[PDB]
């Protein structure tokens, strides 16, 4: 019983970037108090660990987290008092067993994750290390790299009234030489995009979505991609910025007919029937985009359980980074399935989707051992917490998507990444290297 | 000793709009204290000016590498070894080091970052939370949780709609504590979002710089109707009031002395009565007030239309009339308003003056006159929560720091909740906005 021992655990309800309640957890040791805030997704894969919400329709539209907070204060916290914060896997497993359900739906994945993260922060202080460095040592990473940031810039799918099927288009400065330059390139390109959008779609078209990007009324993906090429060109960075696409294809998939409708939002009398695609037709569409635009990466190109489609795309078009999101939900068992089936070559990491840091590390290890890409990710409902910045560096993931360069729940991560780079001095930048290893 | 400045270091970060700003770290025996500075003006006639690089090829000329260099190589060395507890002495030292009235040599941004981090280091030296240290420093024996006022609808230069005014805010003056105030506003905002989607479409729920919506309304009445509807849907009629920021300088014609409430309306669709003289404008404001629960009006007239401000304040002595552009957090402008009886409330934007010491003085002047005092965000904010501790410790009783949306806004509201939780019994301002010396 010493400085490393938990003396106090306390949670409270705060508001996330969308203005909905979420939880923050504070853990106190001899090194001080350590705070973590938990994010939350606007739309969530059917397989995620589950956040506990109050369901009281008279309070915050039923989205309160008083129950999760009490769970921390009167259940998890009491069980953590006196324990050693250095024992990350032991404490995470203890909370998993308290809950007793595979989806963490009893105590709430949000309650558990908040404790998991603050335990980790307290431990880094105990070792006298910055968080990213503690994360590296905890996970056996002898090398660290600044990740390529991918910035949401144009929205579609369920997030916009435009005709655009895909959920988002991102810009990724793979050609930058360091992180502060990468951020500057994206910020400049984002401002050029804002100008182009204002001129073409009007002032109000530059108001922003949840993640800081724009939702102009484009006719489809080609018009959206043209806008990105135009902005990158105005910024002067052609050939140094690439494009990532998140299709979120489950959103426009018809399980019964096996069809993907790229015109779901288009009025019948204006709807090209060619927009309703079978897998081969959807594949050809993606390949066409790839031929005409610098698209490096495609996330959720097919529905969350269309394994055959994922496999075909992966072995027949492996030149793309192919990212499982809704497919994998940061869940090691899903990752194992995807590896056996050879269904993708990259995984998105959303910590709150699995609910503990220990399980997150395992997901990342599996991916890195296979040489898959690993992209740390924000949620639509973010907070002023910067944890994932340290996580992406410490675990050497090499990619992060955490928002447009707009809205501070996004900038706070990018600012932290710049600090980490400044502090390290001679840390390399990932550039066009996305595939991971366990080194 | 642990009070002595051992290290001063600044770097360039991005603000909530994606533009560069500065953050400053000061290290003492108590640890490292970081402050982020919100973005402000680099030009203008009365306010302190931030320093920008003006390199067109970098961040569109908006870099702050020069301000950063000023902190690291000029202000920092002048601070080394100094006692953080001496706020006024250090602020005055920096003011003299810059040597210009508007801090334009070193930059108000460079100076303020230092001022704030000195203050945080001092609070730690005294073993106090920031808000409490601030109260002690400024002689406030009583603290109050402020009424938060939240941006909800945008007009003027911030929207393509016909709405003349820059923004409407909602203010939960009928809440009983701060946690409840925030919830009321969050619920109302979500209700408004639903209403706007139904009436104007999904894309009309995308948000502006401060988290509010820009629905294509025809004018003030349509906007006010949406707010009253949202408030009723949330179930808080009579407990939420409306603040109107006209930013009237935006639609003032200096040659004709007219205020055009239809600047954005095409000539052939335009009601001719929309172009008003001062009396006509006053009449319009009075009419909104008769039909809607409007509790305050910010910049109702142009930034130098003293006669109009005085006329309005005299004819409505009891009603909150807030100076923003009129005053720019500037003690000399505040004094002029007091001499002319031009208004009865002041916005406080710390970066518009540049040091905490001068900020304390502007607030003190207003409190001695029984004026309203409203701590305010900037359009380009950061993840820094300083103004939350500031508004509580200085007993200002009002704060406007965004819609309940975008974390550069929520981080302040979240911090305000923490302060209330920590204090326990602290009163909520409610309908009491006029400050006092108590
Ligand atoms: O959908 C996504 O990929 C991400 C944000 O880019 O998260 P979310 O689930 O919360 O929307
Ligand atoms: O326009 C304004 O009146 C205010 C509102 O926050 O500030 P700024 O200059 O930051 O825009
Ligand atoms: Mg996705
Ligand atoms: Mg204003």
């Amino acid at each position: 019983l010493g400085s490393m021992s938990i003396q106090k655990v306390h949670a409270r309800e705060i508001l996330d970037s969308r203005g909905n309640p979420t939880i923050e957890v504070e853990i106190t040791t001899g090194k001080g108090m350590f705070r973590s805030c938990v994010p939350s997704g606007a739309s969530t894969g059917v397989h995620e660990a589950v956040e506990l919400r109050d369901g009281d329709k008279k309070r915050y539209g039923g989205k309160g987290v008083l129950k999760a907070v009490e769970n921390v204060n009167t259940i998890i916290g009491p069980a953590l008092l006196g324990k050693n914060v250095l024992n990350q896997a032991e404490l995470d497993e203890m909370m998993i067993k308290l809950d007793g359900t595979n989806n963490k739906g009893k105590l709430g994945a949000n309650a558990i994750l908040g404790c998991s993260m603050s335990i980790c922060r307290a431990a880094a202080a105990e070792k006298g290390l910055p968080l990213y460095k503690y994360l590296a040592e905890l996970t056996g990473h002898k090398e660290m790299t600044m990740p390529v940031p991918c910035f949401n810039v144009i929205n579609g799918g369920a997030h916009a009234g435009n005709a655009l099927a895909m959920q988002e288009f991102m810009i990724c400065p793979t050609g930058a030489t360091n992180f502060h330059e990468a951020l500057r390139m994206a910020a400049e390109t984002y401002q050029c995009l804002k100008v182009v959008i204002k001129a073409k779609y009007g002032q109000d078209a530059t108001n922003v979505g949840d993640e800081g990007g724009f939702a102009p009324n484009v006719s489809g993906a080609r018009e959206a991609l043209d806008l990105l090429v135009e902005a990158i060109a105005k910024a002067g960075y052609t050939g140094k910025i690439e494009i990532a696409m998140d299709c979120a294809a489950s959103e426009f998939y018809n399980e019964e007919t096996k069809k993907y409708d790229l015109g779901k939002k288009i009025p019948a009398d204006k709807k090209d029937p060619s927009l309703v695609k079978d897998v081969d037709g959807l594949i050809a569409e993606y390949v066409d985009y790839g031929k005409h635009y610098p698209i490096a990466s495609i996330e959720d190109p097919f529905a969350e359980d269309d394994w055959a489609a994922w496999n075909k795309f992966t072995v027949e078009h492996g030149n793309f980074q192919i990212v499982g999101d809704d497919l994998l939900v940061t869940n090691p068992a899903r990752v194992q399935m995807a590896m056996d089936k050879n269904a993708c070559n990259s995984v998105l990491i959303k910590v709150n989707q699995i609910g503990t840091l220990t399980e997150t590390f395992k997901t990342i290890k599996m991916a890195q051992e296979k040489g898959w890409g690993v992209m740390a990710s924000h949620r639509s409902g973010e907070t002023e917490d910067t944890f994932i910045a340290d996580l992406v560096v410490g675990l050497n993931c090499k990619q992060i998507k955490t928002g447009a360069p707009c809205r501070s729940e996004r900038l706070c991560k990018y600012n932290q990444l710049m600090r980490i780079e400044e502090e390290l001095g001679n840390i390399p930048y990932a550039g066009k290297n996305w595939r991971n290893s366990t080194a």
